[PDB]
């Protein structure tokens, strides 16, 4: 009844959940963080007061993002995170059994430190052997080192000018700095923020348009997620090409992933992927392209 | 910043739209009438507190409510709306040029008239000479006339037991009413509540497994509607299949349909009908059908 | 800017403090408890989802009740609260050099219980040896016991019919049961609720009005309380007068209260029983009388 | 229930009303303007999405604004209003039978024209020939004409730096501008911004302070309004003896003023002039002062 979080998703339009408690918190130069315990989503991780994880559909999300590009690839072994403190896109990377080493680099200790004691749920995946955790701007990590990844992962922010993850979705990051560390039959995969039919026009269509100029074969796909509030956008990017059956995708997860997936089957990556009508037009008409 | 319209759409949910103003009020021995002038949604219509339509994206649940069962249909030329006092579904219908007769068979005269003073969109709809508008329990009025149809549009509430909507969702009235009303070749299609992720079991698959015990051929499908926060669902059902490429809807569209759809063409059907995995087994798992 | 707790203080009208924390939970048979920690009031005492105390100005109500009552009696010794299981009455009782004995007589064990735990500011207070703790309804203790006092404090909820208060402020109460506790020249104040120019009429007016009908002196008085939004009423009964200048009441306040009062002074007192124009008129005209 | 009013009064503070309607607005280049039709507090009318005047308790602000300052000269003839385009000072000065002028001079003549339509309250008042209304700012019609008052009433917004009234604040324009327009006997009186417990260190004690640099005798005065969610305040300034008693005010109302306060009588006055032990400190140990 009385104790609510509440959300401007757009300047005109609130959303609000009614809380069990706020549970835990911290900050660090780069962010407010917060753990709330909401009746409608259970915990909910809220970077800047915008709310990134929720308990009870925080899977579809980190599904959506890791399962598409691993299962496209004929044999994901080493995977780089661009983001990924909250630690569920390590997770769902740590599920896969062709995996040999994933590379969490975030900006932001603190973010690290306060989901690899509070989210629980991630628990065993930030104690796996084969994850490595890096502090860094993940540009300049992917600058300054030469090893090379089968799978790259984006799990940033939107790209706003100014904030620290602009510079990780221009033209020229992922021309001179991310396709070179890419192996063949790599695949780059981001979250291109929302994706309904009326919010695709700011960040997903540029975000679309902007990989088309540096890789061959670029997917856009998109799912609803409820406590965001709207559909969510994700960008396959490859040299080689993406182009697998439903059937195909799921005797891959059954071969490949432990434990079964609960968002994704073949079926609903391919549906993903097939934009509508209004959607597929502004991102084939999209000319921007991020620079700088 | 400061005046809103709020409504609990889910217990411990709040999603609120900035007013603009409150533009027209109503009253009928069924439900409270509002028309709103929102911020982000153009003008809603209310109905008992609860939103139906909003003017920026109501053209997402007529068009899927309509357009698909029209199309799969090779010559639909008479059809009948339970319910539809909005007018928006009748203006869909009518941009068929095989069309040349549309019921609108809502029980509450107040809403029609409300509507057709105030939604200035269905102005022309509301005054085609093919449309007779019919105010009686649709229930009754298919019971005591004789003329068959093409095409039934269930343009209803969501079926809750007590509403004056539930006996419209019944193995009964759809076997020993409706059905007997369909032409041969006749498609029906309903509007199915909300198809979520966790919202789809409220009355989806309900409705879905109700309509499979009684027609040979049945589609569910789905799409987000922004001002509904959720996924929303419909369902086709007939004794003919239902089944058309993409390219095939495509061309039945731009032979059939008067100007372009706005959120409709075929790949965005064939996406829309491609259920997600939880959903997908939540409906073929189903077991509960709608009688009194 | 995004946690809240809100409370509709009156029908169509909220009010809404943000939020830093639900500290403290609890409950009794007769209530919810719940310890908020708020931005702009500190630490809040919420009883069934009511405001009750706030960190920030809970001094002003506390003072407002105690202290006028013992500052016009000539030496006030022993003290009998109703209610008062929050435990900022007795806090301000006991700052009197006068006082020998502070009875709290609060019907529910839990509030008490929690209030101790939690309530920082009056762990001294109730760990006073002048003070006494008896969990009753206070109409029981004062009928089943034969000790009288000096000052008698009304530390209650407001008279709703039904409530487990309204019987602690009907004329037979006060006549029977409270009078014949008081000592020769005792005094008895109670909190008399809402005092604003249109909310006065709820219950300040007839606790005023049933005070005149058994003691010869009463003397209404009223504070703003910013948390309450609203201001809020105190009434002072007695058979000896009570009438004393502002400049006596300094005095008397350095001669008997260990340290500087925050919230009054002699002139504070004065203002605040000089009530306005509407408000007097009511209190004057006033007739309904509290019976059962 | 369902359409809302909100609006900040704090960072950490909100409050709410529940709406009938949005009944008109407007706007200029100097403030948006609205006149809603709230259920708590009836008509409403917003400049800059604050709240100015509400139906049910307008009444209060402006019988104290504009009566003590008449009440306290002998014989008050004419009077500048600085502001008062909203048309209520303007109502309640010219109930007084003493009075042959008024001058209404508001920066925003859309204000004036929104209200002299659509505050119907003030309707006699904007048509009442002792009436001039000048659309000017204040501080440059006072100095460009020598007219003098008997009366000056400041019924600007708060003084805040860049604003269009922090100037008429200020030291210089109070003794260089304000005095030199003011007659033998004359008294200025400005609104003076809330003055609550915490809330009168915003504006309150400074504009005390500032008045106290320029005129020998200066009267703070406060009252609570319960649509501002707070006590409000203001000061009588002159440099001849503010000292009346509450019984010469009420004789001077009784045979000057046309009606019946609904605030204000002349025990109200005194209690209103004497502020709590808290805010006086704060008022005598001002050292602040407004300047440019
Ligand atoms: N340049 C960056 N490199 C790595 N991680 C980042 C960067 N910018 C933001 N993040 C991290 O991305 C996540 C999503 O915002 C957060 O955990 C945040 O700390
Ligand atoms: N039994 C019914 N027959 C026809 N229309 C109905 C029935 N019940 C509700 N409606 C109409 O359905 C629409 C959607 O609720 C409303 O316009 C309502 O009037
Ligand atoms: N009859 C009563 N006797 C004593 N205390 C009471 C009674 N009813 C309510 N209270 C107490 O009054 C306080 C204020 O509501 C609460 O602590 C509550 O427990
Ligand atoms: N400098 C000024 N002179 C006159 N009126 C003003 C000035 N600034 C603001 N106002 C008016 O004061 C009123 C209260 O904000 C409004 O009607 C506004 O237009």
């Amino acid at each position: 009844k009385s104790c609510w979080y509440e959300e401007e998703i757009e300047e005109n339009l609130r959303w609000c959940f009614a809380l069990n408690s706020i549970l835990h918190t911290g900050a660090s130069q780069y962010q407010d963080i917060a753990l709330l315990d909401t009746k409608p989503f259970g915990k909910a991780l809220v970077l800047d007061g915008k709310l990134q994880s929720a308990e009870t559909d925080e899977f579809i999300y980190h599904e959506c993002l890791v399962h598409p590009a691993l299962l496209h690839h004929p044999m994901p072994k080493n995977v780089f995170i661009m983001g990924g403190g909250e630690g569920s896109t390590a997770r769902e990377l740590l599920r896969h059994k062709t995996i040999d080493k994933v590379v969490m680099c975030d900006i932001d200790e603190e973010v690290v430190e306060f989901c690899k004691s509070y989210l629980v749920v991630n628990k065993e995946a930030f104690h796996d052997s084969r994850l490595e955790v890096v502090i860094n701007d993940a540009k300049a990590e992917l600058e300054g080192k030469e090893e090379k990844y089968d799978v790259i992962v984006g799990d940033l922010a939107d790209p706003i000018e100014g904030g620290p993850c602009y510079k990780l979705y221009t033209k020229d990051f992922y021309e001179l700095t991310l396709k070179p560390k890419l192996k063949k039959g790599g695949i780059f995969v981001t979250q291109a923020g929302p994706a309904g039919i009326f919010s695709h026009t700011e960040v997903f269509s540029c975000i679309y348009n902007t990989l088309r100029q540096v890789f061959k074969y670029v997917v856009p796909y998109s799912a609803h997620i409820p406590s965001y509030a709207d559909i969510w956008g994700w960008v396959l990017a490859s040299d080689s090409p993406l182009d697998l059956s439903a059937e195909e995708l799921d005797i891959r997860m059954r071969q490949r992933i432990i434990e079964e997936n609960r968002y994704l089957d073949g079926k609903t990556f391919v549906s993903s992927s097939t934009l509508s009508k209004a959607v597929r037009n502004s991102l084939n008409n999209e000319t921007h392209v991020y620079t700088e």
